[PDB]
């Protein structure tokens, strides 16, 4: 169709009138004391929220040009929440700072690029210097304050994360799963993670998760590629007439397959979810391998003499649980046997010996992780179903900080970590290669300390006077929207996961310079 | 339908405003410091680019008359690129800079056709000049040095691209395929490509590279027309029921086979592809007769006794892959015994000497060379699979610039090249045989610095001082976008293939004589 | 007041939208077979001219940025009309076509400085080509016939016009007087013209002359201003109740004294004119004595004791007529005796061995040129006043010709002049240091046919093949649009004094330039 065109400015400005208009609606649910907002749902009430993730969801604008900023912006703080759990409020704030502030000098004729690179520079220097003010969190006890206070000072909820955590390994896989008692609980079942999601988004059934959640189904394993509806027939009906879910595991499901597997999940005519098979190359085998022993499904190839027109539920691997989320697939209790399971630990293990090179010996030591380490399955208890979709939710989610906590330590939140970032990092000496470098320095600077100014607002103080009083103080004293005082941010329970704040601010960064540097912009025609 | 008719200025104006609105988008991606693009995506995030092609391919105007204008130019920098794999950002450039020169001169009452002679004349000279300044690159080290140039400094990929060129031959056919370990490794198998591309869009199914792949497919050889779909049914059929995808290789099919094997194609029910056979005359049953024997199919004719009708698939060809490219169709691993393939180059190598004429022996080694020389297959290896299809990428594009390289040498890249190739015809004694000759003369001198200018202005330094001191200097001396300095090009690794400046140069040219010496514009009434 | 200013080619084009208005009505009166232009009268019926002389008078258009080019070029066509009486249809139509052709240039980027540049080259070099084309006249067989030939093939007129000049000097006056017989006649009377004017407009009683004319006035000598009424009342008095003209030589009139006599010419009170006293310095004592004594008036000067307050009707000087145009204004038959003249001639005579500087002697030359020389008047002879005023008419356009024919020679007319000068030129060798120089150089070359192009298409044949055929001709060999036949121009009567041709051009060249070079524009608001 017929395309309109947009150059410089006349660009740049509906740019600038998206991503204002997605950060002004998304910032007023940042902080404690964060206002509501009330989206509208196609019937019934009206639904209010106070979190970011479910307001910018629900924007869109109706301009394409200034939808083109908007969803750029969403999608970067879509990339930092789904890798942290958490700042994707405080991404879209920094992004919406950061060219706040650029359009200024970029008015003021000042060069781009150079505007970009002083950027760049700037926020190299504050995520260094975050490496620095983080406050590691390794031990047992440590792992269950950050849950703890992540679970908004629910203790059962972060000793349960310490236990689940401290046995199965800080790089194990833990999931979540309803318990039958009030007392929270957790086991290890048999099972492994690889980095492969659904291929549709039609395959969720979570919305809520944002996941595909199948109960107890049948795995199916092929190494080779899937188009042909006809080639996977008569195994579908076999599972259809079993009443149990598929899970589909292949090289890769595409065309008129695909379209009815879809088709089937919308019609609720078969629970089926088709994902790609984890590895490339050689390491494809040895991962189909692996995950039909631990199904207790054996890999339908041709080169061991099975095909799928013949194939039966025998064949078939089964599992208790398993959960398919955007970037990787979990698999809870399969079916092998431990025995056999321990065997194939130890052949890998000695495998680990044959291998010709580093990058061999580091890939069977991670299939010898996936495999032996299993998966902690968290049984959330309490005691109403109404408590248990809430508790369930809370422990995800302390999980998720925990884990993002675990890796690059805790730092004060609140917005007082980007400021001690910033000081620290101009106290050791930070200067431009050229004026246009300098201003792009001075934008960062600025910009980093957006999300206190946001926090204090929506709490109602005046963010000036308490961004220099935060200022005026060392380490991690700050400011706490919740109670309005002043004092040690960490000894509140006020965190944030340096993961979490690292990513919001390169994040923002990246797309600030990729809208500060943009030059035209091409969109449908009315 | 009703037609509306300009004339004049009335129409040249709204040529001029579609090539300005081409090339305004295309030029702001051009260059070291090349600004970002963004275009809309019918659902998701936008895309945002930094290179011509994708930025041109995307642009289709409202007003049909600018349209007109966008879309020759279009085509012409199309043209430029596949032969050449890249410089259709710099052809829009030249074109839209000669065509806003010639407007000028136009307007002027100067005489269109000798503006259009005296073009050609400037850029005959320029490109007899580029000739001679090109730095000719045919050792084993300068080839590998070419390739890890346009690989951005990867040794390994022109260490590869190198040992595939010397031992195949510089006019030999070298294809790119996902490697099996961490390091590249190549491979000589037995293969085949002819100039024969595929006979509908639709039969793509990778569009990112704008080619057909089918892996492991069945050949099917035929001399005569297809037109009945009823006349290959019972072989589909059979090729369906086998599951492997199909390659059909006729004189030319058309009407209901082709339409029923374009729907097949887009609904998944079966992968098929469809060439036209080489060669022509008695050189179609020799063609159709070396790629049977190559695939191991035989040739489906009435001479030699079989009818597609009865046609089983021992008789079809078959190989590990085949690549069907717009211009060119390529063949990898047939199926063909090695001492049969050598016993028809023998074969052939003694019928050279059986030539009629010169043309005949030609052929004849022509055909010798594609049969005996086989196909190159770079393993391109990486650890991951993105990394993987980023690598792939990056070898593709350094191979087609050491096949454009080694054909007519390199030469000093970002624009200085134009520069050198115009001074130095002018030193030489370029002249018009008439003043509007002079005014064609000094539009091409004019515009062949516009490509410099365009990668300045986006660098963000003034173009005018810039060109003023590369003209200042000598030789290979030039301005490097990427970092500002001033030096010779070629020791900072700054090149472009001589094709690639040639060619963009006289593609602008023709496109620029086009919308030069047009007086009448017809297209659709609203 | 308030005012608009238009920049660049928004000015330009106004310009050249006024100047193509003004001339595309006055270039329709051009050539023998001119065609007539109908002009509205503010009462009675609209008079009809063919004339480029009225129509350009009566054009001043309604925008104000076009009304500026207007009045510009009708005022360098009017300084070209004034000093050869002939000429401004041609330079009108010069200017338009340079103006045209230049325009297109400007439009292309070319430098206008440059343009105009070689604009004026190419007239100078045209010029200098035209002093060698041009056939001097200075027989009385020659002056005779070029007065018959611009008189009409009148004989009588030429013979009066030869008989005029060659006994009073080809630079002596000659001025035209109504006969008192049919035979026209001629006769020297005592008096002298200065290149002093009217000092308003308003002191004209003759629009069709443009003249004022006093018949035997007095004559009022001043050597210092005046500008209080009360100063002169007592002797205006006396002359009105005289009841002769008055004419007042002073210094300078300005103020009320300017505004009464102003205000008494319009209301008839009065006939009065007042000019400046010829020369400077102790030049002004010795023209205002000498004008005295040939009036036989006496100066008016603290000096020599005398007082305008007192002044009588005796100390005034009185003459037959004066003639007061705009440049010059001429005393005929002052009331000075022979005998005084003859001696103040011999005492100015003997003073020029006294001069102290060659400039000193050719002062009281030309001194002694003006006082001896006299006055030639031409009384004009016919049956009737209506052929009385056509042949006065007729008599004063003849000896205004053969003034500037007398000066400069006669060149072939018709247009046929300026294309004989440019072929010279050119082969002579013209060249622009330039390209810019060289459009220059061509503007004029294509502009300097155009008065030929415009005289044959108001004659009504094809402008380009009488001008090719003209060419292909050499020397006098044209085109006369009279007859419509191809022969000597000379030989068939058809000429232009070299003043004529030369001075349109040159003006033409000059107002060409000015509104090539013009790129701010400030009129009144609306």
């Amino acid at each position: 169709a017929a395309k309109e065109v947009k150059f410089h400015d006349s660009a740049r400005e509906r740019l600038v009138a998206g991503v204002n208009l997605l950060a002004n609606a998304v910032k007023t649910t940042l902080g404690p004391k964060g206002r509501n907002v009330v989206i509208e749902r196609s019937f019934g009430a009206p639904i209010v929220t106070k979190d970011g993730v479910t307001v910018a969801k629900e924007i869109e604008l109706k301009d394409k040009f200034e939808n083109m900023g908007a969803q750029m912006v969403k999608e970067v703080a879509s990339k930092t929440a789904d890798v942290a759990g958490d700042g994707t409020t405080t991404a879209t704030v920094l992004a919406q700072a950061i060219v706040r502030e650029g359009m200024k000098y970029v008015a003021a004729g000042m060069n781009p690029m150079d505007l970009k690179r002083g950027i760049d520079k700037a926020v190299t220097a504050i995520v260094e210097e975050l490496k620095a003010i983080s406050k590691p969190c390794s031990t047992t006890k440590e792992i269950a304050q950050v849950g703890t206070i992540s679970a908004n000072a629910d203790s059962s909820i972060g000793e349960i994360i310490a236990q689940a955590m401290d046995k199965v390994g800080k790089e194990g896989v833990i999931t979540v799963e309803d318990g039958k008692s009030l007392e929270n609980e957790l086991e290890v079942v048999e099972g492994m993670q690889f980095d492969r999601g659904y291929l549709s988004p039609y395959f969720i059934n979570n919305p809520d998760k944002q996941v595909a959640v199948l109960d107890n189904p049948y795995i199916l394993l092929h190494d080779k590629k899937i188009s042909n509806i006809r080639d996977l027939l008569p195994v579908l009906e076999q599972v259809a007439k079993a009443g149990r879910p598929l899970l589909i595991i292949a090289e890769d499901v595409e065309g008129e397959a695909l379209a009815t597997l879809v088709v089937n999940n919308l019609r609720g005519i078969l629970k089926t979810c088709a994902v790609k098979a984890p590895g490339f190359g050689d390491r494809r085998k040895a991962m189909l391998q692996d995950i039909a022993i631990l199904t207790g499904g054996t890999v339908i190839s041709e080169e061991v003499g099975l095909s799928l027109e013949k194939a039966t539920l025998e064949d078939l691997g089964q599992a208790k649980r398993v959960e398919v989320a955007k970037e990787h697939t979990t698999i809870i209790d399969g079916a092998g046997d431990p025995a056999k399971i321990q065997a194939r630990v130890k052949e890998i293990r000695v495998q680990i010996e044959e291998a010709t090179s580093d990058y061999d010996r580091e890939k069977l030591q991670e299939r010898v992780a996936k495999l032996a380490g299993g998966v902690a399955v968290i049984k959330v208890g309490a005691a109403t179903e109404v408590e248990m979709k809430e508790k369930k939710a809370r422990v995800e989610d302390a999980l998720h900080a925990t884990r993002a906590a675990v890796e690059e330590g805790i730092v004060p939140g609140g917005g007082v970590a980007l400021l001690r970032a910033r000081e620290a990092a101009v106290a050791k000496g930070l200067k431009g290669d050229n004026p246009d470098q300098e201003a792009g320095i001075k934008i960062v600077l600025r910009a980093v300390e957006q999300p206190l100014r946001e926090i204090v607002a929506n709490a109602g103080e005046e963010p000036s006077v308490i961004v220099a009083k935060v200022l005026e103080g060392k380490g991690n004293y700050g400011y706490n929207a919740a109670t309005g005082e002043f004092g040690d941010m960490i000894e509140m329970g006020v965190l944030d996961p340096t993961k979490v704040t690292r990513s919001a601010l390169q994040n923002a960064a990246s797309v600030a310079g990729l809208m500060l540097t943009t030059e035209c912009m091409i969109a449908e025609a009315p």
